[PDB]
């Protein structure tokens, strides 16, 4: 459907949260751009990348890694925007309380996760897999060192929390924002979890648009679209509803050069 602007997103959180966020976003874009806009859910991160490649998704909220993947598979696509926090994003390592493991203060303390049952997020997650594995590796910890010589891949940050909180795994890593989100707001999900370590900063989430939108939507559509997103204003009611769902005060400009470190780490870990 070429007259419909199709919004996608990596499924980094439970679908109820995604539905609310992306449906509201899509409605606001629709009003401001005067085109039909539909949020199209996907089953996993790979599906977001593939949907974008096959031009079944036009505008997608990607993670660092998956956005890089998408843009490598889909030449001449456009980096649109990010949040302030996405310039200085962090992961957390969390542990189940039943371990009585205490927090650490130097990356080398990740050695204490050896011989535990460990879960990452999505195989293609920046904050729940790539960066955690990078830092584990810096500390001499490899996946083979976990219980079973393997790690879990939960597929989402909410799913990681649930797995470690239930005791299906001993420890995991996830999006720091999502963690703090749950700690404060929905603490029944984090009942059995303690903070183990906070990572250094890296770049993460961003919006990516197809590069050929002008042919469907007219001259200047992309600039207008970019403008809509960047001009969302917390002082406005409907805008604030959206922005609060992204846990941000605004969107800001983002560019492709920013993701060089993610791309390089992705190559090193054979995750491109």
């Amino acid at each position: 459907n070429p007259k419909v602007l199709k919004v996608g997103a990596i499924p980094d959180q439970n679908q109820d949260v995604l539905d609310k966020r992306f449906n509201l976003f899509s409605k606001e874009l629709s009003k401001q751009l005067d085109v039909e806009v539909k949020y199209i859910p996907v089953i996993n991160y790979i599906a977001a990348v593939t949907g974008f490649r096959t031009k079944d998704l036009d505008l997608v909220w990607f993670g660092g890694l998956s956005g890089v993947q998408a843009r490598l598979q889909t030449p001449n696509s456009i980096v649109i925007a990010q949040r302030d926090i996405d310039k200085e994003f962090k992961s957390v390592f969390v542990v189940n309380k039943n371990l009585e493991l205490n927090s650490i203060s130097n990356i080398k303390g990740l050695k204490k996760l050896k011989n535990l049952r460990f879960t990452f997020g999505s195989e293609n997650s920046t904050s729940g897999r790539l960066m955690p594995e990078y830092f584990l590796n810096q500390a001499g910890v490899e996946i083979k060192h976990f219980k079973g010589k393997k790690a879990g891949f939960s597929g989402s940050h909410d799913a990681t929390i649930a797995l470690v909180n239930s005791g299906a795994f001993d420890a995991g890593a996830l999006n720091k924002q999502v963690w703090e989100n749950n700690l404060k707001n929905n603490p029944k999900r984090t009942s059995n979890l303690e903070l183990f370590w906070i990572t250094p900063e890296y770049v993460d989430y961003h919006w990516v648009a197809q590069g050929d939108l002008e042919n469907r939507f007219g001259e200047g559509f992309t600039k207008e679209l970019k403008s809509v997103i960047l001009n969302l204003d917390i002082k406005q009611k409907s805008h604030k509803q959206i922005l609060d769902m992204f846990n941000a005060k605004r969107f800001i400009k983002a560019e492709s050069k920013q993701y060089k470190n993610i791309e390089e780490i992705g190559r090193k870990l054979n995750k491109i």
